[PDB]
């Protein structure tokens, strides 16, 4: 992978748990590496995501199958025990199997149902997602959007209000009602913050949204009866192309379930025709011809591209 | 754009004007450029063609709406008046939008039912048509033809003369009568010039006389050709406009008009669409792309029917052309 | 083209003769070169293989047609005859051509039924295949496989053994008999020769190859005193893009050969599904994503490797 060093040690969501059974291999893409996960029979057991090569003549693991605890090659059956360690060479099979001979593994952890991965050196903990341990809020669980734009582009739109109005009308935003007033945004080691926030429809709910960094924003949102908050996960592809999932709670009904996906399925789709069509590709950072125009009411976007600058990202951006 | 200036400062047609009505936004692309062109809902609105991008957060113009003599982007709403300047950013009405909100404005004018775009500093007139004002001519345009092929090689496969008679066999040539006189060309201030050629036509009524077709053509720009035609009962003269979408890829169109009966568009709109057909053939298969002018495939070879040709290439190097050439 | 002399100046299959019928036109790639092979319509007329290129305006003569002992340019009539002299220019019928008005023309052999074709000055007789002339062997061959590997990757593959019992059990060996005997590689001036080679299917057979040059191999098997032999041509279609073929000879019945067809089809694609995997698409040379490892068992494989260097090849290699 080429991507910072900032962004290789965050922990980014590449699936969720309820697709990785036991027994099972799946892939993904992460920062450019092409990984393979997969899970022992056992019950319980947990899941590796190593790098998707076979290092002998490389051959992708995911091409392989489970067994006895170990991962096995489709080509010459080497055989990968839990810790990517090489354990027989069928070729040999009373040989020692070369200390190279070991896949490229890197940390995964599960937390909130979603699969967390971190290519490089965890120096922080996965976001903070105060609701989960709420039993006063029922989950749900977006689909997943393969989008064709960059993970900052993604999120760029997502600290945006100012754009409700016109692509949300109706569900976040009242044409009569365009104007933005002063917002509220902080950049700290807690990382980006938009203050409360009062959102028309066309009710009146209010919302604010942290970000601890750049790739996961958690959002919280109160109408009259009822709080609904977020975790939204970006997988970051590679620099041109993302993954994006929501793991929405609320504390309403429980029968509300089917009408908050629809809502949120709605709005995500009119983002993604915005977030495919804008040129550059890569978010451009503060300094497809002329640069960026910044108003008032972009205070939190480009506080953010500010942020990634701060962070020496060069990833996915321009 | 990488585009030579010689290029920038020309007209290309871009659209047919009838395709393009009031409240419309269509898309083109020129020289590298993408296009928006869009005119306000009332009757007789000019048009407008900018590049087809909103300076805010990188959205295209064109996804938009017309509303109010103004443009307005889809995704915040800032609406662009007809001089592309940003007159109103919904998030803060009160507030004068900064002078950078500005849309980057191109020449358009409209001309023989054409919709003309000049990219940079219009040093040249719009090419002549004649027969326009003439109301003993009446006049139909083809389709637009989008062809995977470099804009000069478009060119110089309608300025070719020797093909006529092995992929026109019938409309434009016969196969037992392949040889070609000796061909006036001059290359002068009026352009290039093919003067009259006689054209061999294989007979398809037998009841009646050869068509016995005379032939001359003049480009006094190099993407554009009028091209006139005496036939046995009628004049045919045409206005051909390549769109140079890039140095590899074309837009081709005829504005065409004729001194005999208004029945015949039918059969001059199916001529036509057959020869530029087998045209395309030819032009989609050429290597290299971009056409050669004159000096690890071979060089090109030229013999006396290819007077033109040669011609043609000789006045691209003279005009500084780069760009679609090699 | 920018393969190297040593490759340029080497015989490749191109076609099988059984492609080319009188008055065919028809298409191949080479290190990069676009051929045009096209015959007259006489019985037995020889086969013309020249660059697919008209030298007056670039039209590819595969576009024109075979009329009298001429291969006939569509968009002008230029007239090119067996030499690749042009012969005709129709639009001055009595002006004789100039001499550049030539074909780009390549040394064509046809021999064991395959057309062969050296872009450049060969310096190697087309390679021996002694059964050619044995009358107790029947002959068949398979179609041509058009695979998205470089060819240098596609013989590596076809020179490994033991991926025999992972990817074709059942046929060349099984997942019970996965241990590989102590090899014998050679290379010299004959080339790179493996020695004789227990295969498991007692239930077993004796293989042996060599290669007298890279992307040609000559296999043989011996088994129940049926012998069956082969000779492998892999077109390099370009650095990353191979044509495989076969010509089978074998001194059983007749009635084997649909068996025989079928089971190389089965192994060649079992092998088409790991080499389109495999990462780099060109091969990795020997070093003076990971490296790859190298076992026992891979002393001819890796011995390839050695030669390709040696020779000094760079295309389709890494
Ligand atoms: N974390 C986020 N979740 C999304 C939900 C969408 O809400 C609904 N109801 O669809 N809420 C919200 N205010 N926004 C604004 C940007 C993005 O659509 C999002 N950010
Ligand atoms: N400006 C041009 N219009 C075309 C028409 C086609 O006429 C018909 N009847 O199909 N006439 C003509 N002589 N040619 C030669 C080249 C190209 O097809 C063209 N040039
Ligand atoms: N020259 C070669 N021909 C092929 C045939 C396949 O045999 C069958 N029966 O399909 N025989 C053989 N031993 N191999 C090993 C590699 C490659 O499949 C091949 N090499
Ligand atoms: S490529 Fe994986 S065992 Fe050989
Ligand atoms: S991107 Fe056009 S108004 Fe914001
Ligand atoms: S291009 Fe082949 S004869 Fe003119
Ligand atoms: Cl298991
Ligand atoms: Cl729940
Ligand atoms: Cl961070
Ligand atoms: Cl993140
Ligand atoms: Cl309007
Ligand atoms: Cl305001
Ligand atoms: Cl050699
Ligand atoms: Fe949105
Ligand atoms: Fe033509
Ligand atoms: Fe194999």
């Amino acid at each position: 992978t080429t991507a910072d060093l900032i962004l290789i040690n965050n922990w980014y969501v590449v699936a969720k748990v309820e697709d990785c059974r036991p027994g099972s291999i799946t892939t993904a893409h992460l920062l450019g590496v092409k990984l393979v996960l997969w899970r022992s029979h056992e019950q319980n057991s947990p899941i590796q995501v190593w790098q998707d090569y076979c290092p002998h003549r490389g051959v992708p693991l995911s091409m392989g199958e489970v067994a006895n605890n170990t991962l096995v090659c489709p080509y010459h059956g080497w055989r990968y025990n839990q810790a990517g360690k090489c354990v027989q060479i069928p070729a040999h099979p009373d040989m020692v199997p070369p200390a190279s001979a070991q896949a490229k593994t890197y940390h995964c952890q599960e937390r909130y149902g979603l699969v967390w991965v971190c290519l490089g050196n965890p120096v922080n903990d996965i976001p903070s997602f105060p609701e989960w341990d709420d039993p006063n809020y029922h989950k749900t669980y977006t689909k997943s959007y393969l989008i064709q734009a960059s993970p900052f582009r993604v999120m760029d739109n997502s600290i945006d209000v100012s754009h409700f109005p016109f692509i949300h009308e109706g569900i976040l935003g009242d044409r009569n009602h365009a104007e933005v007033e002063d917002l509220e945004v902080k950049v700290d080691k807690d990382g980006l913050t938009m203050g409360k926030y009062q959102v028309h429809t066309s009710d009146s709910m209010v919302n604010w949204f942290r970000l601890s960094h750049p790739l996961c924003q958690y959002c919280s949102t109160e109408a009259s009866e009822m709080r609904t908050v977020d975790l939204m996960v970006v997988t970051p592809i590679d620099e041109d192309n993302s993954v994006l999932r929501y793991l929405i709670m609320w504390n309403g009904s429980k029968t509300l379930e089917s009408k908050i996906l629809a809502d949120y399925d709605q709005v995500i789709e009119e983002d993604i025709r915005i977030l495919h069509s804008q040129q550059p590709t890569r978010l451009p950072l503060l300094s497809g011809l002329p640069q960026e125009i910044h108003v008032p009411s972009d205070r939190c976007t480009v506080a953010y591209r500010r942020w990634l600058k701060e962070l020496g990202v060069t990833y996915g951006v321009c």
